[PDB]
């Protein structure tokens, strides 16, 4: 539990920021937080948001200062966590990154198309990560140009991305909406739970059914219209859509009771259990099942095997892999261990105990993660459970107060808490993989796709990064590329007019891991991380006339203060 | 050493963020974080940066999307920490922030005139902080127009500010450049080091002279020569300039090598002590001297009354408040316990040994803090390494490592370390204080200062915020006025023309604490935070004709993901 000066963790752990926009990557069990990963903020040390690579990663047709990453997921194969890639999406302005897990840093950010607030997101497992599953929680117009606001003929879609290339493969229409989602073990299967099968905005509509539904995916029925050509296509987007609504081959709408929230697959690939929410249930759905309902053999209510009473608020669920399901109510402020098979009798009429334990929690808990939960090795050893209010547990702070993370001892019989954990605004789900599963670069190659567009910027103005310091004048724009090996950059001054578009390019030639330069000019807005063999830039225009300065803003070398220049800016 | 789940640390630590621009708000002795608190940088999750409060707090002729803080102190009454506000430095944008320490939030930011680079900042101790002092870095011109880029007429000045109405006060014209600064314990002196007595940008030259300087400013005079009118203005500024230059009545420059860095003033009142950075000593300056070397009854060298060597590369000093000072060394990557008077003994000629112990860290400190140090009340407990690199000390994360913030035991003889703290990019200073020294509220009062503009609007527009759910068409500005009591915004659904400025006021009512109401408007960019009692707004530009979501980020109820409405954009 405890983890000593020169010590190492165990497993990270990647956790979700919320509205702030970025993951967190911390060490298990010490629960400190080792890394941030800019992905949907600003980040002013590392520049991610203003340098020119950031910016292209972005994309889009207006900056975004914000965003909001609830459900981080990595890469896997054959089942098993495989250290590439995560992922993660974006509810505020509709997006979905890949973090790299090589440099710890996003390389992709894809805008998904005529859908908003992307929310539930999860990963095939098998036979490997090929498609990101991506809900949208807001129905709308389709398209959506102002010319019908009605409900009555909005819409949402269900989202598969190219793991790979990050490009869209598909878009299925649904009824209703949708909150979480997950994915089987075979590659066949994804599910979604929906809250607003009444597609309402005012809260008694949302709330107007007794059930709403898991939406079932047939994913191989899908993929298989999409390659036939068997589609259509909504507004300004060519991505494939089929039509997932009512009677469909794509689909099935299995009833769940009631606005159910988490949708979780147990690591022995047998079940989806969505989380109940306002009914204090949590329903198991057999996976196995599923080939017959879609051929019509069963009913649709005949894939429940068990929906336990559990207690007020089920919201997440998370596994041991011992056949053991810890859920989280967020009203009775507790996390609920249950046992599967118990619940399949219990529902069956054979009335055995199936709680076996509820530990109070502090307080009113959101996700649930139990260590390699996602996959086929789920160990059963920590459970992080993710509240949504602190309270009286932390020292007191203003009115905004942290969250809590607890970390507990799930590896024998008796759930145990071991630490309270704040945390900023605001986690929600959290992926943890062991220390063996990541494998990390600890300085750059110079070919790396992280500074591509630099070296092909460089190539167009004859510059060789690795050796020029150069001032290249284009019009009204000005190209400054600099070598920098501690404690100096190459060049400490250059000239400007003022108005003149500046882009900085800075190349750190140390190769000592650890030795990360920085750039920042006073009083322009900008700053950069440069580490070791990386390229990095970016673009301000010159203010008024007079002398700024530039530095090194990584404390890099006893001689850092000293590590700068000037820049001259002359009346044009 | 250890809280468990359910205690609380005994201090709060207030972290720099670097250039990152938050302040970081940890517990002590744990080390976690509790809180952020927004300051140069944007928040995504807060708004801070979005949000109209936030805007007109950082008001400026540019938006600014970073910051560089490094030097974070409290407010003092006759030395002791007195928990209303903490001050901070930009070094990037040139600003000092005050943070309002009964909510954690920024209230005051203040661009400083005719300088570049605020870096050194520390705080009057008595009688209590009437002013804040600032270093600024980088020399040059004055005015800073353009016409004469030369570095031999390029100066950098002392700035005095106003604590309690953060309007800049007075600036001192010096020579050479200004690093670290700190304060006595009578009001009446301040002194900074200087590295580039120089004035040079290349880096032999910023190293060319054997000493460099403390320069000593006699606050009294300087204040007197103000009040008498006998001051000057630079450029477009109205603040008072006096001339330090050369031989003064207002300085006194203390020769002291080399390219010196921190300015530590001991606990007892009697000491300045100046790190020597390429020297590897620290000097000691007599602060009950300084009255006579004013009158030139002493040689500037005779408030010199020790000068010992320690070790290579010492940036920051930090006391115990029994006698022994514990400072940085960085190349040799340790902090040195060294004995205040046996080093005064050494220095006179003594065969004396002042060195008690050194501890190496990992690796590479910066600064050092001891728990109390800048008040009379300096208690010997703790002692904070904050180190600029980590190599393997934690889990790999990428070629971009964490800091490592080191927690020592300094109650006894022989210093321990106790914690290994990993922090992102990039702590310079921390200061603690006891718990018992920090009083916060856990809700807003409606006539709070943090929502004064948004009170006088509503006053204009015939607004009730308490109580009002309406929407005010002003040309092509709308106003929408909301309240919010979870999980319900009093308002669903409202309707604008493409190209409107929206600007969208939340209110909410809810009175228990920690139930935070959030508000994000999909695709448009905005994100805030509305704790209990508040109101906050954020203004934007309606987009495209179509639907657009708004929805609640803050988890605020089990009916959290149905806290939504819609903006209905309309072809104008
Ligand atoms: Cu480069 Cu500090
Ligand atoms: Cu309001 Cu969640
Ligand atoms: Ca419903
Ligand atoms: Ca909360
Ligand atoms: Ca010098
Ligand atoms: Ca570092
Ligand atoms: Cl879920
Ligand atoms: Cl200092
Ligand atoms: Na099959
Ligand atoms: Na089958
Ligand atoms: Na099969």
């Amino acid at each position: 539990a405890h983890v000593a000066p020169g010590e190492l963790d165990e497993y990270y752990g990647f956790w979700s920021g919320g509205h702030q926009g970025e993951v967190r990557v911390l060490g298990v069990p010490s629960m400190r937080e080792l890394m941030r990963i800019p992905v949907f903020n600003v980040d002013s040390a590392t520049g991610w948001g203003i340098t020119n690579e950031s910016k292209e990663i972005l994309g889009g047709d207006q900056q975004y200062l914000n965003g909001d990453c609830h459900h981080p997921h990595i890469s896997m194969t054959d089942g098993r966590y495989d250290g590439k890639y995560l992922f993660i999406n974006d509810k505020a302005n509709t997006r979905v990154a890949r973090i790299r897990l090589d440099i710890m840093k996003t390389d992709k950010i894809t805008h998904i198309p005529n859908v908003q607030a992307i929310h539930g997101l999860r990963l095939q497992k098998v036979p490997k990560t090929n498609y990101v599953f991506c809900n949208a929680e807001f129905v709308i117009p389709q398209p959506n140009d102002g010319t019908d606001f009605s409900l009555d003929n909005s819409y949402t879609m269900f989202t598969a991305i190219d793991a790979e290339t990050m490009d869209v493969a598909w878009q299925v229409i649904v009824d209703g909406n949708l909150d979480n989602t997950d994915a089987d073990y075979t590659g066949k299967y994804a599910a979604s739970t929906c809250y607003n099968s009444e597609r309402a905005v005012d809260l008694a509509g949302t709330m107007r059914n007794d059930r709403d539904w898991v939406v079932v995916f047939n994913v191989e029925r899908i993929a298989a219209a999409v390659k036939a050509g068997n589609f259509k296509t909504i507004g300004d987007s060519k991505v494939p859509v089929v039509d997932g609504r009512g009677e469909s081959e794509f689909t099935r709408y299995i009833p769940v009771p009631k606005n159910p929230h988490g949708l979780n697959t147990s690591p022995d690939g047998k079940y989806f259990i969505a989380n109940g929410k306002l009914s204090p249930t949590v329903s198991v759905i057999a996976i196995d099942k599923l080939d017959d309902l879609f051929e019509d053999k069963i009913e649709l209510r005949d894939t429940i095997v068990a929906e336990p009473e559990l207690g007020l608020g089920p919201l997440h669920t998370t596994f041991d892999g011992r056949g053991n399901a810890y859920t989280t109510l967020f009203i009775d402020s507790q996390v609920c261990k249950w046992n599967i098979a118990d619940a399949i009798k219990h529902y069956n009429g054979d009335r055995v105990n199936y709680i076996r334990q509820k530990l109070d929690v502090q307080y009113q808990p959101g996700h649930n993660h139990a260590s390699l939960t996602e996959s086929r090795d789920a160990d059963g050893k920590w459970l992080v459970v993710l509240s949504k209010f602190s309270k009286d547990r932390f020292l007191p702070v203003g009115p905004l107060h942290p969250e809590n993370d607890q970390l507990i001892d799930i590896s024998g019989e008796e759930m145990k808490l071991v630490h309270d954990g704040p945390t900023y605004a605001e986690p929600h789900d959290c992926i943890l993989v062991r220390r063996d599963q990541i494998k990390t670069k600890k300085i750059y190659e110079r070919n790396d796709p992280y500074f591509a567009s630099c070296r092909a910027q460089a190539e167009k103005d004859g510059v060789t990064l690795e050796s020029d310091n150069k001032v290249i004048r284009d019009g009204n724009k000005v190209r400054v590329y600099m070598t920098s090996v501690a404690p100096q950059y190459g060049m400490t001054e250059f000239k400007v007019k003022e108005g003149d578009e500046v882009t900085v390019y800075i190349t750190n030639l140390d190769m000592v891991e650890d030795v990360t330069h920085g750039f920042c000019m006073v009083n322009h807005g900008v700053s950069m991380e440069i580490s070791p063999q990386q390229t990095a830039s970016v673009t301000f225009t010159a203010g008024k006339p007079g002398v700024y300065w530039y530095y090194c803003n990584w404390f890099c070398h006893a001689l850092h203060m000293e590590m700068g220049g000037r820049m001259l800016v002359e009346k044009a």
